[PDB]
């Protein structure tokens, strides 16, 4: 059991990092050129970021949903900045014009300035109460269920969501976190349990946690990976598209970005940032494994540098832990979609093998 | 100057009020076929109305954008529910999307019961108070300006909405009230001020209303009406489908929305309902204005009815009154947005006489 | 098991026969209103006519079939005009790209002057032999055969259409025509016979003739009726509607189109005519003649409420029809209406979409 | 002036020449990618090839057209195997449909087995006269004429097109052809001349005759020219992909390919395969002009290889002989679609100086 994701670049797009050369303007009719080369590749979805930096996320996964047949949209809610009634009306919405393809992805927010420019002005441990409100709420009235609800931070009386969707309990909820109260939302409210790309090891131990959390309640979550990937005939000419991709980047511009996730109260932010230090050398910290995307972007730091043997070897490695869904992207995200899913689906397990 | 409005029916169609005899679900195929119908009919735009009872209107809106030429959707707001720059950039990748096509209406919620189920605990005064807040931010967010503003309701600091909509200074804010703290709010900040279908003498008095609160802030506003409408080729046509339209109504659900209106908090909503206070006689409460919708229906509760010679007429004088936007409806809303285009255009000003 | 068509009007589409009052022009936007409709309401397909007087089916059908997801084409093929191997690979393309949704109905052509215009100049006897030997290269062709064949009027050598189609072992085959040689064409090679809404009496007697040509060639045909549809909720506004229709025709245009049926070489058409005789319209129980006043083909709608238009098309049914393709005037309101209202009074799958 | 052009492989796609390793089949949804980059990166048009090695010309046009906004169609007509008056009629149906984006590519056939194939069985001279007499009804019928014409080949007999086209008179013709009669038709009927990527000194030759012809008649004609394209950022990774492209081409794929060429009865594609001869050294014929391709596609067989200083330099020299269209392609053709777009439209005129 897999399911192979692609990436929306709704922040923007282009061939080099840390430069405007070469860049792809966010619009509608790239973005759709990306979601449907995704569908029509046979992708199981495409995940949509979000953020200050990135149009809506519930406008684009919308416009992109009647343009699309098969292909299945992760689009973030992002709890306490939206009525949790509201937000599960939207979801229900999406769900019922997409006839059952929209996926959730639990965001909280990591950077404090972005989430005061949203008017939220709460402390880390009280974003995720926030969240564990939210979710209760959201699960609840999706379920058909007339809800009152009064916790310390949501009160709501009679919601109501008179649309059912069209998965049953609900659309599916994804979430990424590394902090103590992430891993407990994780194990308690959660379907899938998302980690960005660090290498095996550390991967094994946070998936361990949460599965030690989720037994407690009696529940078990499934777990995916998020993981840029640069892909090639031969591993020569992959590393050089890997070095070819950072050649445009300045030391000022690797300073401001540390600087600035510093500034990020996310536990997942500081472990990615942890593994290069803003170092342009020694970049490849795991086989196939490379850091050089963290260097300027902020979020997935981590790419598979490699042939399609030395890429699906690294695949399995994640797979075997237990991990059933990977969410992949490249530069640029229409060429590279291609790339993969010629390259490295036919050594994939299926439906993926059979795709090609 | 005259734009003529559809309506998206997202929270249910049919051939009769007040019974499941001959109803359409909204699907999406169903919107498809209105919006598509509207586009080519050559319609100004679509309202999507909003609430409990709807589907979604920022999801509708976002799919169908990519699947139409000219058309415009009016699309609702709800301050207290959404944080405003959330709502800022949603507007924004709409409006950028759609290449400028979008439309605002700011929907404050009359249903007190609706809101305690979206999270909104506020008096009448109090929502009033936070769209003030609301649109404050929300006007200057999408003029480029990272907003600090720390009020009664909503705080938001280094507030941004990066990518610039469309049109300038932002998109249209349409608007709709009664009270006096509505009529303080729509002098103050929206462009077009819209009432529902009273008759002319009560419209001149609300228009004149509103003219001199926005003298007072140095503006000018523009207004607009919400109507029905069942017209066809002659009158007695008309008075036909208007009786045929609410003969399965029954007592007990006239008495069920009567009492349930006197629960919304609306004074808009309590002018509707005293034109026809529930009683079946005398339902055309002036020269082809028939109140007979408002008997179960909310919001919108009177339908011009005629020939297309007295249908024009009708609009004549509400436009002689100042309005120059015109919303309007039928049952089923695709049929009847061919008849009308086909009826009562040819008798309209410029672009909607030449059209056909 | 009964497939339910609507109808494309490529040709022009409105409120009234015999007027430009009220008309709706062909545009791209309505083709696709009609389409989108037929198929979200889950018509079976849609009827795509073909002549001098309408927009050309290929084009058409090829750019309704992606803003389209079960809705199939029944799309005509001209033989004599276009080359078999030409022909075949465009039903290929358009079949594979609807992923099997293209019907082909294939139309000899019944108007000389027509003919005439697009550069053919056979006879009556000569338009069924160019048919005979067109459709046996094109059904080979798209059998994946290098095809070899020197006929009377048709000569290919090392035919091939490389892109197989989707629909085996080709999209399915549909004819009208009511001569001898139509009867003995069908009975070969079409899948699905098709007929105007004649009396059921006169329809039996044409499916019997096919059925007993079809034996001897060791096959069996279906068979399908092309109808118009006046339907309302009771009987007395579906009259009031047909009488509407043809209230803005006068005996002018009555003449002028009689006039121009006696010089079509065509049998169904002279049957479909003969009806009416250019007053006591209604030729059998709610079955009224007013539509082929002026429309030349469809001739004859059924009127009246859902329980006598259901009740006909059971009769119809009966005799062994299982097609059948419907209209109504304007195209896209009347197909909401034949879906609303009889519907829930036919067989599966349409009983239950609604 | 300048139109450029790119290229539908609607006779299948991949990465590789010669071999069915990384290709790409022919689908809808391959298509509508490829027809959809080329409209929102500015192309004025594709060129959609003919013949029995494709899918069918007229079907993929029409069911592009609605996907597209601005893009145009330059579509193949086969006279001899159609009616004349069946396609004036199809072409003002796409001609409506499209709102004028449809361009006429006139096809005489050099496949003699292709052509007996599809029911004709005539000399060159003989192809000629029926493509004259076709041409001359087909453009008098769009005009709104009801022609009279009994030629040698055709004859038509009060042939009407009633449904005009949005072109007048008619949507522009292009042709290819190098003998006597392509250049006494081209100079006496069409539009646009088009040739393939001869070396410029023999491409200046044939303009001079074409003109000289022309003018004889009292005409101009327009004139473009047919290339395919590989184009990287330095020259180095040009030919490296340029000898990549033929890498896996085995020499029982070359002679077998020089046999099937040979039984063609054209002259412009005698004098393609004239450039090579077959032999893989000395591909470049003239200054970045590579004739690798030739090797095994029929048809076009010449390639601008170079970096975009390069590229955009032969380009000028054609335009310097009057060549005003350039129809490129490139494998594969939607990722090059937007190489050449990113790296060469810069360099052109306007407006695709404006465009990137
Ligand atoms: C796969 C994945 C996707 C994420 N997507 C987003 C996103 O779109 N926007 C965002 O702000 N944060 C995103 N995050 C980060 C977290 O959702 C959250 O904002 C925060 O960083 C978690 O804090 P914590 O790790 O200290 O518990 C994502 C994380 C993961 C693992
Ligand atoms: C044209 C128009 C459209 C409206 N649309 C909506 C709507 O979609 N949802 C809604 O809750 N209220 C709608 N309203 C009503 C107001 O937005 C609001 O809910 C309330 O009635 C205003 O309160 P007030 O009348 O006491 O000033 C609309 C009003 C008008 C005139
Ligand atoms: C259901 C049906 C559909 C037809 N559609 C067309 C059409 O679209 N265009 C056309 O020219 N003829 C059409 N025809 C007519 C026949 O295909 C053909 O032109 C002629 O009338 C048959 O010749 P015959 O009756 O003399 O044997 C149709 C006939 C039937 C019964
Ligand atoms: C730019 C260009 C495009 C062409 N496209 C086609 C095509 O789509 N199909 C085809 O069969 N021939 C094509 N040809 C070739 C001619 O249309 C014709 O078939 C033949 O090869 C020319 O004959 P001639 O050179 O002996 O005069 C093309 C030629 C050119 C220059």
């Amino acid at each position: 059991s897999m399911d192979v994701f692609w990436f929306l670049p709704t922040h923007g797009d282009g061939h080099y990092l840390g430069t405007t050369q070469g860049a792809r303007p966010v619009t509608l009719n790239y973005l759709k050129q990306v979601a449907q080369a995704a569908d029509s590749l046979g992708y199981h979805g495409v995940l949509i970021p979000t953020g200050r930096s990135c149009e809506d996320s519930w406008v684009i996964a919308s416009a992109l949903v009647p343009l699309t047949e098969r292909l299945r949209y992760l689009v973030a809610i992002r709890p306490g900045i939206i009525s949790p009634t509201v937000s599960a009306r939207m979801a229900a919405t999406l769900d019922r014009l997409s006839n059952g393809r929209l996926l959730i992805n639990v965001v909280t927010g990591g950077d404090p300035d972005e989430n005061r420019g949203d008017g939220s002005f709460l402390s880390h441990s009280e974003r995720y109460e926030v969240t564990d409100e939210f979710l209760k709420i959201w699960r609840r009235v999706l379920q058909g269920e007339a809800v009152d609800f009064e916790g310390k931070h949501l009160k709501v009386q009679n919601a109501k969501a008179l649309y059912p969707p069209v998965q049953k309990p609900y659309p599916p909820l994804y979430f990424g976190g590394s902090s103590d109260a992430a891993h407990d939302l994780a194990a308690e409210q959660v379907d899938v349990y998302l980690t960005w790309g660090e290498p095996p090891a550390a991967v094994a131990e946070k998936l361990a946690d949460v599965r030690e959390r989720a037994a407690r309640h009696g529940r078990k979550v499934k777990f995916g990976i998020r993981l840029h990937v640069i892909v090639r005939e031969t591993a020569e000419e992959a590393w050089k598209a890997a070095d070819k991709l950072i050649e445009h980047i300045s030391d000022e511009t690797i300073e401001a970005a540390q600087k600035s996730f510093s500034r990020f109260d996310s536990e997942g932010q500081r472990r990615m940032a942890a593994l290069h230090d803003g170092r342009r050398d020694n970049l490849e910290i795991a086989p196939n494994l490379w850091a050089g995307v963290g260097l300027v972007r902020g979020g997935s730091g981590t790419a598979l540098v490699g042939d399609p043997q030395q890429v699906a070897a690294r695949i399995k490695e994640y797979a075997d832990l237990g991990i059933e869904s990977f969410i992949f992207s490249g530069y640029p995200h229409l060429e590279e979609a291609y790339r993969f899913a010629e390259l490295v689906f036919p050594l994939l397990p299926e439906p993926y093998a059979s795709l090609a």
